[PDB]
């Protein structure tokens, strides 16, 4: 059972507890690599009727810190935006509420605009025929494979270990 996020069949409610970075895609092929803006890990997805308050994580040398982003609802809920590295308009089009969410960010920045799409979960690590639901989505929307770093692990405070 994956609701899209807009309308016909959503609560915001059920995509709120205990959410995991397992893909992270970027068309840029920068953001997401070593000492990059999203090389991001999720902790929460805090649903506020209103806001979704992603709070994202990074690893400050061994430190671990939350990264809040307040994303308001700018077309119905469903369509968020939040001002991090440009304007981030973000739909969730595939969420399961139980195992997997897959969100897709088109972030704007001065006329040069990127889209990163990510896998997150319930589970820290996911298996492998929900992850190829991910890479056909990905390359759907318009993301190569040569970019596809798998970021369940990689720089993780709870467990660096597939």
């Amino acid at each position: 059972e994956e609701a899209s996020s807009t309308g016909r069949n959503f609560n915001v409610e059920k995509i709120n507890g205990e959410w995991h970075t397992i893909i992270l895609a970027s068309d840029k092929r920068e953001k997401i690599e070593d000492n990059g803006n999203f090389r991001l890990f999720l902790e929460q997805i805090h649903v506020l009727e209103k806001s979704l308050v992603l709070k994202f994580h990074t690893v400050r040398d061994e430190e671990c810190s939350e990264l809040s982003m307040v994303a308001d609802k700018t077309e119905k809920a469903g369509e968020y935006s939040v001002t991090y590295d440009g304007f981030n308009t973000f739909t969730i089009p595939k969420t399961d509420y139980d195992n997997f969410l897959m969100a897709h960010l088109i972030n704007e920045k001065d006329g040069e605009t990127f889209q990163l799409m990510g896998l997150y979960g319930r589970e820290p690590d996911l298996s492998s025929d929900i992850k190829e639901r991910f890479a056909q989505l990905c390359e759907e929307h318009g993301i190569l494979r040569e970019n596809i770093i798998d970021l369940s692990n990689a720089n993780r405070c709870l467990q660096a270990r597939e």
